[PDB]
């Protein structure tokens, strides 16, 4: 399974121990960066993972800026993704049951090391849940249709 | 200013208590439902608060389910609107002065009830700050105008 990981300068540091975490579990990485710790724009990182998941190039990605939220609205701009800012695993967990999310989000400044490792292990074993859950992404899915 | 709110029925019994904290404090509230505990989709909750943002109905809107992400992930889907997923008065406050969010989302099932009042109270009350981070809210417009 491919997973592509993008960060601003706010997520860089927790970025390159999450790829590390990533590797030593066998999981192919693409980096999109950013690639160190000079100012860039959440935006441009984001869409870079978001449209690597939507082209089916990474099957899921993990966007990391301050706190998520920034990089996971960009992301959910995209049609197909939902990005999911979660700072515990119980969200990491439902994300993937129920809202089939296909990109997790999460905030450097929220969320120390040790959480936020818990909280990708989390999400990597989830499973959506179908059923009733389907119908409600179908119903984002519309959405997405009428903005188009 | 006004205030619209919606929720599923994961969302439902959180947003009785918000609606009431609000008008205690003289905001107008427009409540878009659900309006019991019957099972609902939260897209279709979503789309009402975030469309009401969008068309200047609500100045603000804030939204509730069970985690907070799906019905967030569905009003991200809206041009012009940033729901913010937050469970800390650090994330609402951030969302407000960078990312200028209008709405917050709230999951009933994480966050407990004089938290989620702390975080709501936080929100209405953060400005956004302008410079770099009006730069990139414009590149999440980009990815929008792109996408549209
Ligand atoms: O949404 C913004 C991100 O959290 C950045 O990591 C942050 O804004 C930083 O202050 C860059 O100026
Ligand atoms: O994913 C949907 C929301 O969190 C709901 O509030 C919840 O999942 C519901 O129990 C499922 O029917």
């Amino acid at each position: 399974m491919k997973i592509g990981i993008g960060s601003d300068h706010g997520g860089y540091n927790l970025k390159r121990e999450i790829a590390d975490f990533l590797k030593k579990r066998g999981y192919e990485v693409i980096d999109f960066g950013t690639h160190g710790n000079e100012s860039v724009d959440y935006p441009d990182f984001g869409l870079k993972v978001a449209e690597a998941v939507k082209s089916g190039e990474c099957d899921r990605g993990i966007v990391i800026c301050g706190t998520g939220l920034g990089i996971s609205i960009a992301a959910n701009k995209v049609p197909g993704i939902r990005a999911a800012v979660c700072t515990n695993s119980y969200m990491a967990r439902m994300s993937r049951e129920h809202n089939d999310a296909n990109i997790l989000a999460l905030g450097e400044r929220v969320v120390g090391l040790d959480l936020a490792l818990d909280i990708v292990d989390t999400w990597l074993k989830a499973e959506f849940q179908g059923g009733r859950h389907a119908t409600r992404v179908g119903k984002i899915g519309e959405i997405e249709k009428k903005y188009s």
